[PDB]
């Protein structure tokens, strides 16, 4: 069902996250981590303290799809295990590392979100946006609800972190 998912998304904030390569999304899916440039790191840390859930929605550039979505479980932190991101740019330019819990590891093609517009990006289609673009609550909730259910994930433990 979708009830626990709707509960996790209640009053959430949503951010579009863009990667030039699939390998970085695969690393994030395997390790439960994400890292971004300082400008976005500051926005996400502010958001994490402001809302019950902060949701990252991932898209690999030129793939025509979103690759899933995850909830921040921590602010960014430095000094952990190195992550061998594939960068376009040195690794020192990245901020710290956020821990994330995946909510959905399934893909969604952009063709399926063509009816969703993001007020925070001039009401352009939600697929359109820079890395770090915030997605308004209603649009972000509907986008997440369009993804295929991911039956491998149990949201019970996620709910307990809220
Ligand atoms: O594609 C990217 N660009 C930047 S600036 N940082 C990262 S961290 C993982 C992927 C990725």
């Amino acid at each position: 069902g979708t009830s626990k998912l709707k509960y996790v998304l209640q009053d959430a904030r949503f951010f579009l996250i863009k990667s030039n390569n699939h390998e970085n999304v695969s690393l994030a899916k395997a390790k439960g981590v994400w890292s971004t440039l300082p400008v976005n790191e500051k926005k996400l840390n502010l958001a994490f303290r402001s809302a019950r859930s902060v949701i990252l929605i991932f898209s690999v550039r030129e793939s025509g799809k979103f690759q899933g979505f995850a909830r921040l479980s921590s602010e960014s932190h430095h000094g952990g295990s190195p992550i061998h991101w594939v960068l376009p740019m040195s690794a020192k330019m990245l901020g710290g590392v956020f821990k994330i819990d995946w909510i959905c590891r399934r893909e969604l093609p952009f063709t399926k979100s063509a009816h969703l517009t993001n007020p925070w990006n001039e009401h352009k289609p939600v697929k359109i946006g820079r890395d770090g673009q915030e997605i308004e609550l209603e649009c972000g909730t509907q986008l997440c609800l369009l993804f295929p259910p991911d039956e491998s994930i149990d949201l019970y433990q996620v709910i307990h972190k809220m």
